[PDB]
């Protein structure tokens, strides 16, 4: 229980991500993240940048082709009106970086769920700079209960889904172009 689980790629789906959410218990804002590695490359965890919110687990360290990683986060605990906003960075065996943005706001009167995926040339750690590119400059997807596809370059693509609520799930599949 130091890291999030690694499961058979084919196992990843809505019910797995709801089980992850349920284990966090009834906190106001929380996310279950599932990324299926069908990239044909091994991933090695770099880091998670939390702009807001926290996790009691670290990224699964090694995620082979054919494996999905499970991850989670939740709002900072106590009377702060914040959500859970951060960036996951994995190193790929080609020397590049797979980056995932998740954004779950406190106030749905004015803000909505957002996610993003991208491949960076070389070894790039998750930080505020990467958050700002993925959020403000690289056409994030809305957590609109819709599936979205994108060509990542570097011979990969993504297909993913995020729901629209404060109890958020983010399912992503990286496959071969």
């Amino acid at each position: 229980d130091v890291a999030g689980a690694v499961i058979d790629g084919a196992g990843l789906g809505f019910d797995v991500l709801k089980t992850v959410l349920e284990a966090l218990g009834n906190v106001k804002r929380k996310i279950a993240v599932g990324i299926d590695n069908e990239s044909g490359r091994t991933w090695t965890a770099m880091n998670t940048y939390f702009r807001s919110g926290t996790s009691d687990i670290v990224l699964p360290h090694k995620v082979a082709h054919g494996k999905a990683l499970l991850y989670n986060g939740q709002k900072n605990r106590g009377p702060v009106a914040t959500g859970v906003v951060g960036v996951i960075a994995y190193s790929m065996s080609d020397g590049n970086t797979l980056a995932v943005l998740f954004s779950v706001p406190y106030d749905y009167n004015w803000y909505s769920n957002w996610w993003n995926v991208r491949v960076y040339k070389g070894q790039k750690r998750a930080n505020q700079r990467m958050y700002e590119e993925l959020y403000y400059h690289r056409s994030p997807f809305r957590g609109d209960n819709g599936w979205h596809s994108r060509s990542l370059g570097y011979g990969l693509k993504s297909r993913g889904f995020m729901n629209s609520s404060g109890h958020a799930i983010l399912e992503i599949h990286v496959t071969k172009a």
